[PDB]
């Protein structure tokens, strides 16, 4: 799958909030464009003159993420974050010239991402009490990945002594996106575990943090909550469920060709970090079938 690359695989079946540090610094921001950021302002002005109800919003930027030595005590991950915006995303990652900006960043900074907004997304492998994962169908009328299959998530808007509040907002945001789109009560959700970070090579290498969240409701009860909101309650056009048993071989199915890159990253990291058992019991052939 050339449209998705793994930047980080978390250890221990996934990291809880209390094991992650963030450094939010202007050293982690996008670099100004070689010929000036006026090119971003021009694209934004053209867009507002066609769609004047659009609004800008701040976003977190991923610079890098460093994992501790495996099996160590103390904090296990450092997230290096900067700030960006929807406007800067439309002028860089979304631009027809995004590949030229990546080549220029290699030349000038030894960093293909130096001139890219690279807003940080969040997504979830959301599991039911009866052992299914939750999938969403996108509208065929949206600009990005029209008509494809997705998982719950989004791109959090901002607001270790500013660090811990940022980690808290990332974990909070994946639960809020599940409650807003799937219409689940907050008290049916587990604290999330970070599985890893995936890059969308179809959007000039922007990254998403991918989480595991467990729901106490069955697949039928999740379906009821989603539908009982009515069409105005969700951006997606449908919900459906795949047994965790069958998620193992999803990349060999016709569904895989319909999955957006973001959602492919969530399922690869689920299979690697929560699936793939390590011990004698779950690794026995009757529980882990060959092939
Ligand atoms: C746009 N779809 C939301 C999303 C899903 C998975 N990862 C990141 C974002």
């Amino acid at each position: 799958d050339p449209e998705v690359t793994l930047l980080l695989q978390c250890p221990g079946g996934g990291l809880p909030q209390e094991q992650i540090q963030a450094e939010l610094s202007p050293a982690h921001d996008r670099r100004p464009l070689p010929g000036g950021d006026e090119a971003i302002t021009a694209i934004w002005e053209t867009r507002l003159k066609a769609q004047p109800w659009l609004f800008d919003a701040p976003k977190f930027r991923l610079h890098s993420a460093t994992l501790a030595p495996i099996g160590s005590r103390g904090p296990q991950l450092l997230l290096r974050l900067g700030l960006t915006s929807y406007r800067d995303f439309l002028g860089t990652n979304w631009s027809s010239s995004a590949a030229w900006l990546r080549q220029q960043g290699a030349t000038d900074w030894g960093d293909t991402q130096a001139y890219l907004a690279d807003p940080l997304g969040v997504g979830a492998a959301l599991a039911t009490a009866d052992d299914f994962l939750v999938f969403l169908r996108r509208s065929r009328q949206v600009a990005e990945a029209p008509g494809l299959v997705d998982v719950p998530g989004g791109h959090p808007e901002p607001q270790d002594l500013a660090g811990q509040l940022v980690v808290h907002e990332l974990f909070s945001s994946v639960l809020q996106e599940i409650c807003d789109e799937v219409n689940l009560p907050l008290l049916t959700l587990s604290q999330p575990l970070l599985l890893g970070i995936a890059r969308n090579e179809t959007s000039a290498g922007r990254a998403s943090a991918e989480f595991y969240v467990q729901c106490s409701l069955t697949s039928e009860q999740v379906r009821k909550h989603y539908l009982s909101g009515g069409p105005e309650a969700h951006e997606s056009t449908g919900i459906f469920f795949v047994e965790t048993q069958n998620v193992r071989r999803l990349p060999e199915t016709e569904m895989w060709a319909e999955l957006c890159p973001s959602a492919k990253g969530a399922i690869i990291l689920y299979n690697r970090v929560q699936g793939s058992p390590t011990g004698a019991a779950l690794g026995s052939p009757a529980l882990l079938p060959p092939l």
